[PDB]
């Protein structure tokens, strides 16, 4: 139960020049974000963001079903065991932002919600030709979000409300049966060890954005984030390689680098050839293969 | 795990092809029809029947031979010389010190073009063995001399083809690992740096202590059958003439041509390799916290979609 450090009176060249190389999460106190952690009550938010269509989401497995709803209803059902519903009496909402046409734009509050915009500072963090996206994260009290990853870097600002998350290395990537980007493991907190033996050697970071906070998040880290009131959010990915490097159709900050995604198809190839020797020698040589891949491209 | 190599005896062309061989163990055959060799091959007889055939040979000063620092230097010697030689302990005549330990190994007349075969090379002492018929004739693929002084040790290798190693005289330790082991041994190419097996320096080799050993002993008259993949480490007790056959498990159009020797990988696990050094290539040019987790990512994939 490592503790993610807490900061305060951090610079913008304190940061970038000797906190971001170390390339590990943190969490920022006191920063000025604006007005927006002080006036974004339910009952403002409502009227200003609008009513624009959000798509919805409705601890979750598929357990949830997607839907749809105006904002400002989005919110006041988020705060509120909801009268009017979808699918039940006491269920739970969560919003994530995306772009008009979501396969082809990111997410971005300043497009999206203008009159909220003008509300909240993003920390000048990261160059602005580095910016990815920013999103409007509000999900109701008690969600559980499953463990993933996101391959930019991230800056989740918690404006309103508590938050715990729970993070985890890169590299208790093994212990985290990686199905693509999310983790088996839904109940973080007391898990059957049964059904996955390994997630107990997984080093667990914890910390709590309490309104206001900033949590950095390095590009590959693991977490969980659970809304231990109401409240909204926003986080801020942003490019760390060169702007080539990453995957052109990926407008979540989900898909590798296109060099992961290549280096792993021709991976797939040496294995085509392989598997043509009987088990016993391809076996054999596919051990070789993993020594070989970590003396080299490990650490 | 320090456990037994079976030692069977009468077993039959057909148990042993049939039972034994597919099983893809370890196993020593005692009692077999070697022919008259046994008892025939003295020094002074081997000197003689054996010739003056100049041999490429190995002279160590130490008994722990070794690779990564290389402490022994190929030599020339005629048969005769090389065996009497390798039967003293100190020496007259000698490349490097006068205690110093041979090792043959016998080679095809153009090692580049031509695999060893004991019948090709020592036509008269072959008439002196009758090499187990064990395998289908047409997979014959080597069969070599292996002469030692006592107490030399070589490493720890694998080699490519099945092989049976005969002891005709002398006796001879040889313990073996799994090639699921290949994780434990710290290997070079077919080789381990791992030197000293019995009193490891774990500081150094900290995996060796999970690798699983089957050990036997090897006397005169004594056949063992090793599995491709299956590294050994072989210590001569005493001065002792041993040969071996090689030959191929799989059709022969999957070794590599250019190998006499047995060590090439086959051709196509090496073509993967050379494949994964290509992605392993690509990959190299993100930043290493990166390029650290695909790796990562990789061998998982590689023990699901590849491993037994
Ligand atoms: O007998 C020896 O000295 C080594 C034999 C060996 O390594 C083999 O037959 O593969
Ligand atoms: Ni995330
Ligand atoms: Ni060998």
């Amino acid at each position: 139960h490592l503790p993610v450090p807490r900061l305060e009176g951090v610079s913008r060249e304190q940061f970038m020049q000797h906190l971001y190389p170390q390339r590990k999460p943190l969490v920022l106190e006191g920063i000025d974000l604006g007005p927006c952690t002080s006036k974004w009550t339910v009952d403002y938010l409502s009227q200003v963001g609008g009513k624009k269509e959000v798509k919805i989401h409705v601890q979750m497995d598929k357990n949830f079903v997607y839907r749809t709803l105006p904002f400002d209803q989005l919110v006041q059902r988020a705060a509120e065991k909801h009268k009017e519903f979808f699918v039940s009496e006491d269920e739970k909402y969560y919003l994530r932002s995306l772009g008009e046409d979501p396969r082809k734009d990111v997410a971005d509050i300043r497009k999206q919600f203008p009159l909220l915009k003008g509300d909240i500072k993003f920390p000048e963090f990261f160059k602005e030709e580095q910016f990815f996206s920013s999103v409007f994260r509000i999900s109701s009290p008690g969600l559980q979000l499953w463990t993933h990853y996101d391959v930019m870097d991230n800056l989740l600002i918690q404006v309103t409300g508590k938050k715990r998350v729970v993070l985890f290395s890169p590299r208790d990537a093994q212990y985290l049966y990686l199905k693509g980007t999310k983790s088996e493991v839904l109940n973080i907190d007391n898990p059957d060890l049964a059904k996955y033996p390994l997630f107990s050697k997984a080093r667990r970071y914890e910390c709590s954005l309490e309104a206001g906070d900033v949590l950095f998040i390095p590009a590959l880290w693991f977490h969980n984030v659970i809304s231990e009131e109401f409240g909204v959010g926003v986080n801020i990915f942003w490019k760390h390689l060169p702007s080539e490097c990453y995957d052109k159709t990926d407008t979540y900050g989900n898909k590798d680098p296109t060099a992961a995604s290549r280096a792993a198809q021709i991976l797939d190839r040496a294995l085509k050839t392989l598997a043509e020797l009987p088990e016993e020698y391809r076996d054999f040589y596919a051990r070789r293969m993993v020594l070989h891949i970590q003396d080299k491209a490990y650490s």
